[PDB]
């Protein structure tokens, strides 16, 4: 379904995936990307410094030192997002689908842990709309209006969503005495046009959007002062402040035949954010501009029964980025810079499945890919002019292989050999002194053995796996690293009564650098909890006053480190979330929710500034009230 091909294919079934629907996202309070862990087992997302840089990790594959190229990439309707826009608000999602294991063949670069794929909802002939509106701790609120439906029935349909989410923090800046820092405040707009003539084989889409988030958060607290609120900012320093604006435009296209379906895509995305924050005696100021565009074109064979399922594709993605840095002492400059740097890619790919028996299929795909790249920077450190330029190119060939025997009618066993990668290319930030030689591609490769058992009332899914990453990109950005992640996952779901379900999940992973690694040899790979497990019951009691729907959810995250040197460890924590919905009237549902009930604190991220360990910390417990009237 986000395998880009048939429901029956190798890639759809010989893979550990999880899909979460729009109502489930609300029930768990997933109002933004970075809360998907609540519903996607094995996924860990945290800010590394702030919003713009995630430390997304999955199956013990991670970022690790380089935050402009993640191991999991977020695609929205198949369109890759900018790395700096991965943590975004969810505005009108129908579902989110997660594919675990490398996905280099079907999706491409930065697809080593997996991919997350948001499927936005298309307006159709049925009129549909709603209001959703909350208020929470720390003077946080949230407000969403959505309206969709026919503009000229049988021809043109449309939708509009407006969102204002503010999820505020309560941190303090000694220097100024502001006491509302640490949070984010986004305003977002989003329109869709769909042109689906009533008796024709083709559609066309158009989407526009505009997000503007402000965040105050490039600030840390003492590494052993987690419950505290006073940020480590020396007097004189101002508050930190960033503000990003992303504009996106997608242009879709579809065409159905008896035997084949051809999609065309062409997206655009332009970001520019200001970012400035104090760090120690310095004030850092690092605004940036992005400008990517992707066009994809692909044929695929619907539907079954067929002995050969196929997909073919032609992808092309061009990104341009520009950075200005300015690190500054009170009395004089320390460093300044300015760097354009770009990456383009053409890629053909194909993925085949062969159903030999009724119960046995063998599948495999290959992706050819020609990457280009090109930095150009100049700067001045401690008054010493530097700067270089450089073009480059390279081409890779990733591939998959899978096999699945159906033990019974609804219990299959599969096997996989997949292959992810981050491309060769140039360091995004200028470095003084070292001349610009492009680093070579990181190269992951996973072997997976797993099973799935699907009844009407029960889904069970478990897998075992080993990934080997090499030439890992890890001042400088060169490739000097090797890692081995191996572990086991279990996800299971059971509708014991009607209206009720019970989720459970757990994973145990060991991900370490190899003994022959040029760096951190032997150490645990950062941001990868040793083990993690969670569970959550939710159902529908029924009453004279209207249906009540209570949810209870627990999550346990094992010990992990933030650095290669393994000097900065978090160590285990768990959190209990809960909520109670109430269908007061037939169209209006009010609910109250406290999540992290026991105000447990823990560290989101850390790094060592000189000799002092500093850490960012979780906000704590939030209680809130959230109501949704829906239209028509």
């Amino acid at each position: 379904t986000a395998s880009k091909q048939s429901s029956r294919s190798a890639s759809a079934n010989n893979v550990s995936s999880t899909v979460v629907s729009a109502p489930e996202l609300s029930d768990a309070g997933v109002t933004a990307s970075d809360k998907l862990p609540r519903v996607l087992p094995g996924l860990n997302i945290e800010n590394s410094g702030n919003m713009l840089f995630s430390t997304i990790s999955l199956r013990g594959v991670s970022s690790a030192q380089d935050f402009y190229n993640p191991a999991v990439t977020l695609y929205v309707d198949g369109v890759p997002q900018l790395s700096t826009n991965t943590i975004q608000a969810l505005t009108d999602v129908q579902s989110v689908e997660l594919l675990r294991g490398p996905q280099g063949t079907l999706y491409g670069k930065s697809a080593q842990g997996g991919i997350i794929n948001i499927v936005t909802q298309q307006p159709d002939s049925t009129p549909r709309g709603y209001i959703e509106g909350g208020v929470s701790s720390r003077d946080s609120y949230r407000s969403k209006f959505n309206l969709s439906g026919p503009i000229q029935d049988g021809l043109l349909y449309g939708s509009v969503t407006l969102l204002r989410q503010v999820d505020d923090g309560d941190m303090i800046n000694p220097a100024t005495g502001s006491d509302d820092l640490g949070g984010t405040r986004a305003s977002i707009g989003n329109v869709k046009l769909r042109l689906a003539p009533d008796d024709q084989p083709w559609e066309m889409g158009f989407a526009a959007s505009r997000e503007c988030t402000r965040a105050t958060q490039d600030a840390y607290v003492g590494w052993n002062d987690i419950k505290g609120r006073k940020l480590s900012i020396s007097d004189g320093s101002p508050d930190p402040y960033m503000r990003r604006c992303t504009d996106s435009q997608t242009l879709s296209g579809k065409y159905t035949t008896d035997d084949w379906v051809f999609n065309l895509i062409s997206a655009w995305q332009q970001q520019h954010y200001s970012r400035t924050f104090p760090s120690g005696s310095l004030i850092v100021n690092m605004p940036q501009r992005w400008n990517q565009d992707v066009q994809e074109l692909r044929a695929a064979t619907l539907g079954d029964a067929r002995t050969v399922d196929m997909v073919f594709g032609l992808y092309r993605q061009n990104t341009r980025e520009k950075l200005n840095s300015a690190y500054d002492m009170p009395t004089m400059p320390y460093l300044s810079s300015t760097g354009y740097t770009t990456a383009e890619t053409l890629a053909a790919y194909s993925d085949l499945t062969w159903h030999l028996t009724d119960r046995f299929d063998i599948g495999g795909g290959v992706r050819f890919s020609h990457d280009k790249s090109s930095t150009q920077y100049h700067g001045s450190m401690l008054g010493n002019p530097f700067g270089d330029q450089g073009k480059s190119n390279d081409d890779q060939v990733l591939g998959q292989l899978s096999a699945g025997y159906m033990l019974t009618d609804d219990w299959r066993v599969y096997t996989r050999v997949a292959q992810g990668y981050k491309p060769s290319g140039y360091n995004i930030v200028p470095t003084a002194g070292l001349d610009a030689k492009p680093f070579v591609a990181e190269k992951s490769i996973n072997y997976e053995l797993g099973t799935r058992y699907e009844t009407a009332d029960v889904t069970l899914q478990a897998a075992t796996f080993y990934t080997h990453t090499k030439d890992m990109q890890l001042q400088t950005l060169s490739n000097a690293g090797k890692a081995d992640a191996t572990g086991v996952e279990l996800e299971a779901k059971w509708r014991f009564a009607p209206g009720w379900s019970w989720d459970i999940n757990g994973n145990v992973i060991r991900s370490e650098f190899t003994n022959d690694s040029e760096l951190y040899h032997g150490n645990r790979v950062p941001f990868v909890p040793r083990y993690g497990a969670g569970s959550s019951v939710n159902g529908v009691i029924d009453t004279r006053y209207g249906a009540l729907m209570p949810r209870l959810a627990v999550n346990l995250v094992g010990p992990h480190y933030f650095d290669g040197d393994n000097q900065l460890r978090q160590g285990t924590y768990a959190t209990l979330d809960s909520s109670l919905g109430w269908q007061a009237t037939e169209r209006m549902n009010i609910s109250v929710y406290v999540d992290n009930l026991f105000d447990r604190r823990y560290r989101t991220y850390g790094y060592m500034n000189g000799s002092s360990a500093v850490a960012q910390v979780n906000m704590g417990r939030t209680v809130g009230i959230n109501t949704r009237i829906d239209f028509f």
